[PDB]
């Protein structure tokens, strides 16, 4: 606990796209970007278009889960704020599992694809996103889903409860 500090958990198969980042980046006051996601790390080419591309005076990483949970037990970067990019919900649940701490996650946005069910104009959700969003509620852990910080926020349950019940 008294190591990193998660500013925010952010969702989105896109990783970085339009001011998304750049606009959440300074509201979320973060200097520091991590992604996490095996199949990203794996691709060199979009690393250094990431890379290339960071936000001025923002510095983004691309790592994997089991490297993640090594940076995170580093006191080195104790009281930093970083913010955790996702592509699937199920990652998150991996990284609780090694004893990361997340109060709550936050649901940027999900590429839509056949044999998912449409939960919100950009956000889908199929048997294994959804089961994994059940187990951090069941741990207190809150869920919202939202495309921008100025936008009203709904409750991950509630939109799955109005489809899934």
């Amino acid at each position: 606990n008294d190591y990193m500090v998660i500013g925010l958990a952010r969702i989105d198969d896109r990783l970085i796209h339009g001011q998304v980042a750049t606009r959440w980046t300074k509201e979320t006051n973060v200097s520091r970007i991590i992604v996490v996601s095996d199949e990203v790390a794996a691709d060199t080419v979009r690393k250094t278009l990431l890379t290339q591309v960071a936000p001025p005076g923002v510095t983004a990483h691309v790592v994997d889960v089991a490297k993640m949970i090594r940076v995170y037990n580093n006191p080195k970067y104790a009281g930093e704020r970083v913010m955790l990019l996702f592509t699937n919900p199920t990652d998150v649940e991996r990284l609780v599992e090694g004893g990361v701490k997340i109060t709550s996650v936050n649901v940027g946005g999900m590429a839509f694809r056949q044999g998912k069910t449409q939960v919100n104009n950009a956000v889908s959700v199929d048997e294994k996103d959804i089961e994994a969003f059940k187990k951090l509620n069941a741990r207190g852990i809150e869920l919202e889903v939202r495309k921008v910080s100025t936008d009203p926020k709904l409750k991950m349950m509630d939109l799955i409860s109005k489809i899934d019940k």
